[PDB]
DNA sequence: GACCACGGCGCC
DNA sequence: CGGCGCCGTGGTC
């Protein structure tokens, strides 16, 4: 019993659609349909039929909305059961997974996807009745955010292709030089991109000591960590590290990105996946524009290739230490709150209470160490690991850990309070009430239990930070539109905007305020803002 | 031509 | 001994 009716569908219908490939900016729309009351309407011509819809409503609504924006159609995404499912349990990441769990079959037919969307929305919307915090997240953050992401994906970012093509040649010559030297020291050619062949050269032929093994197969590891500890053992090691650095950036960024420029837009379009992480973070893929290099000198050159349209500037806004500020709020630790209320640099404050200097006498050597202890405790770093990263005895690493919690006792209290709650309810929660179900919190194997604990007490911090960024994007986007400005990229605690040259300053100031005041905490949120013609100079 | 597992590594 | 996605290799159908 499957009711069929002629195109077009009534208002409020749930859409189903089939793409030739997973990227909506690149996809051919193969079929389109819509279902209401279980009655399914199928479009004779999908592209024409797109014009008849008022909104995109159903599984993966954002994807269809991106394709529609590509065709110059204003078809905003509305209700999407994936978002509901994801808020219920962020392990719900795919239509297939959601259908398997809650009911139905995710197939490759437009009509059935449309019918499935409606059935899943009814089912899932009902499971959320009573869950007012989850429903607030849905109505106020996720659903409106999906429209923000749709415009971000369809706008894309301009890329300096010629610059990257020239950068490619230059890096290739450096790669060729390093390869020759490695062959010389090895005494023969081999595939240097093959870790299996490298393993033999290093540990069988040159007889260097094997330090660690790989997780699944127990091979001798050639990871950067192992090679770092082996720098002094042979001149070939340092050469391999340099090689790895260059080929990593060339094979992942320099060479592939130029070929991903879209013919219609002349820009580069990523995908912002809204139901992909266990914490409420977004992810970026096809290509991933959330891991563009920045740390090393060659990486910074890649950033310069991301630029603004002619007559526009890039506006880069970054939350300063958002996770620690969230931690201050959640824990209520008076010491940690004080640091932020007085506008001091926690990383610099840490180094002072580590090296016994005052906050003025802290060089980057000591702030680099402060970073380690601060993030180490946030993520559950072990004493052994800390002793290695700081190059200190294991016993004084233990003492540093204890001194930290002695200085921030409410943090320790909050961790333990969060885990007990986790053990009891079976999930942990962000400030806004986003949930992550964490099993094995009471596992009888210590290593399993403790791994689960770190996941558990991390999620409220990372997830709250994610909620604040997401909400800021929701509030900011319509202010950007009314100023003729664009949202281009989100990198977890960073936003990149594009604005006309003249309004760039006013957009920068406004965006800063909206982000800083998105949701007031016991501590202020500070936002570093910068303006430039490219991503590097903008952040500089 | 397609797929997948693994080690390895880019970013927050 | 926190959260992601992409690469090349080696193997397979
Ligand atoms: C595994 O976790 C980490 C451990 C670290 C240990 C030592 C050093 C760095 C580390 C970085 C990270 C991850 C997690 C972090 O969110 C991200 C950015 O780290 P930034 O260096 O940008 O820290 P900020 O506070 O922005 O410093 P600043 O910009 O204000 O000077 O990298
Ligand atoms: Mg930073
Ligand atoms: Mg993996």
């Amino acid at each position: 019993a499957l009711e069929e009716a002629p195109w077009p569908p009534p208002e409020g219908a749930f859409v189903g659609f089939v793409l030739s490939r997973k990227e909506p900016m690149w996809a051919d729309l193969l079929a389109l349909a819509a279902a209401r009351g279980g009655r399914v309407h199928r479009a004779p011509e999908p592209y024409k039929a797109l014009r008849d819809l008022k909104e995109a409503r159903g599984l993966l609504a954002k994807d269809l909305s991106v394709l529609a924006l590509r065709e110059g159609l204003g078809l905003p995404p509305g209700d999407d059961p994936m978002l509901l499912a994801y808020l219920l349990d962020p392990s719900n990441t795919t239509p297939e997974g959601v259908a398997r769990r809650y009911g139905g079959e995710w197939t490759e037919e437009a009509g059935e996807r449309a019918a499935l969307s409606e059935r899943l929305f009814a089912n899932l919307w009902g499971r959320l009745e009573g869950e007012e915090r989850l429903l607030w997240l849905y109505r106020e953050v996720e659903r409106p955010l999906s429209a923000v992401l749709a415009h971000m994906e369809a706008t894309g970012v301009r890329l300096d292709v010629a610059y990257l093509r020239a950068l490619s040649l230059e890096v290739a010559e450096e790669i060729a030089r390093l390869e020759a030297e490695v062959f010389r020291l090895a005494g023969h050619p081999f595939n240097l991109n093959s870790r299996d062949q490298l393993e033999r050269v290093l540990f069988d032929e040159l007889g260097l000591p094997a330090i660690g093994k790989t997780e699944k197969t127990g091979k001798r590891s050639t990871s950067a960590a192992v090679l770092e500890a082996l720098r002094e053992a042979h001149p070939i090691v340092e050469k391999i590290l340099q090689y790895r650095e260059l080929t990593k950036l060339k094979s992942t960024y320099i060479d592939p990105l130029p070929d991903l420029i879209h013919p219609r837009t002349g820009r580069l379009h990523t995908r912002f996946n809204q139901t992909a992480t266990a914490t409420g973070r977004l992810s970026s893929s096809d290509p991933n524009l959330q891991n563009i290099p920045v740390r090393t000198p060659l990486g910074q050159r890649i950033r310069r290739a991301f630029i603004a349209e002619e007559g526009w500037l890039l506006v880069a806004l970054d939350y300063s230490q958002i996770e620690l500020r969230v931690l201050a709020h959640l824990s209520g630790d008076e010491n940690l709150i004080r640091v932020f209320q007085e506008g001091r640099d926690i990383h610099t404050e840490t180094a002072s209470w580590m090296f016994g200097v005052p906050r003025e006498a802290v060089d980057p050597l000591m702030r680099r160490a402060a970073k380690t202890i601060n993030f180490g405790v946030l993520y559950g770093m072990s004493a052994h690991r800390l002793s290695q990263e700081l190059a200190i005895p294991y016993e004084e690493a233990q003492a540093f850990i204890e001194r930290y919690f002695q200085s921030f006792p409410k943090v320790r209290a909050w961790i333990e309070k969060t885990l007990e709650e986790g053990r009891r309810r079976g999930y942990v929660e962000t400030l806004f009430g986003r949930r992550r179900y964490v099993p094995d919190l009471e596992a009888r194997v210590k290593s399993v239990r403790e791994a689960a604990e770190r996941m558990a007490f991390n999620m409220p911090v990372q997830g709250t930070a994610a909620d604040l960024m997401k909400l800021a994007m929701v509030k900011l986007f319509p202010r950007l539109e009314e100023m003729g400005a664009r949202m281009l990229l989100q990198v977890h605690d960073e936003l990149v905007l594009e604005a006309p040259k003249e309004r760039a300053e006013a957009v920068a100031r406004l965006a800063k305020e909206v982000m800083e005041g998105v949701y007031p905490l016991a501590v202020p949120l500070e936002v570093e803002v910068g303006i430039g013609e490219d991503w590097l100079s903008a952040k500089e």
